[PDB]
Order: C-alpha cells, then sequence, then structure tokens
C-alpha cells in the first residue's frame, strides 16, 4: 500500500537560499505530522516549481537534510494566469498502511490558501 502526502510552500523571493531553506521546513513538517523518523518507507518524493523560480533545484534541499538514497525527481508547474506565485509543491510517496484520511498534509506561508481542505 502507498499513500501520496502533499506539502506546499511559497518563498518571497528567487534565490537558491530561500529555495533551499523553504523546501527543508516544508519536507521536515512533511516528516514530523505524519509521525516519519526515517527514510526508508518513502518510494519517491517529486517536487514541481512555478515559473518564477529558477535559481536552485529544491531536490538539492533534499540532499543536505541526508535523503541521499530516495529517488528524486522535479519538474514545472502549470502557469495558470493569477495563480499564487513563487510556490514549491511537493509529492512524497510514502509505504504504509495508514488510511488516505488519516494521511497529513502540509501547507505554509501563503500556501495556506491552497488547501484542498477548505470550504
Amino acid at each position: 500500500m502507498v499513500r501520496g502526502i502533499r506539502g506546499a510552500i511559497t518563498v518571497n523571493s528567487d534565490t537558491p537560499t530561500s529555495i533551499i531553506i523553504a523546501t527543508i521546513l516544508l519536507l521536515e513538517k512533511m516528516l514530523e505530522a505524519n509521525g516519519i523518523q526515517s527514510y526508508e518507507e518513502l518510494a519517491a518524493v517529486i517536487f514541481t516549481v512555478t515559473e518564477d523560480l529558477t535559481s536552485a533545484f529544491p531536490a538539492e534541499a533534499a540532499r543536505q537534510i541526508g535523503m541521499h538514497r530516495v529517488p528524486l525527481l522535479s519538474a514545472r508547474e502549470v502557469p495558470v494566469p493569477g495563480s499564487l506565485p513563487r510556490v514549491i509543491r511537493v509529492l512524497a510517496l510514502w509505504n504504509t498502511d495508514t488510511p488516505q484520511d488519516r494521511v497529513r498534509h502540509v501547507y505554509l506561508s501563503e500556501a495556506v490558501r491552497l488547501r484542498p481542505d477548505l470550504e
């Protein structure tokens, strides 16, 4: 059984340190919210970035905190006019029996407004 975990975070400027710092806090928050203390049961982690972020790869931040053995891949998000700018999104594929409705998803900074749970 595989369960996806979603995260999203915004940054203020397209600079390498900000992109890396934002991604670190997002990943560690996604892990802590779901009680994952080890990287061994992540099948893969996929990142997307909006078009206005280009100075650093978000996967770089994942290697920094020691995910060297976790398969990573990054891509570009769709440039919908008026959409929230400067957003890094994460999809982590987690080997777990945890039910879909019990998995915790993490949205930070201005990305709070993207939460699918809000009515």
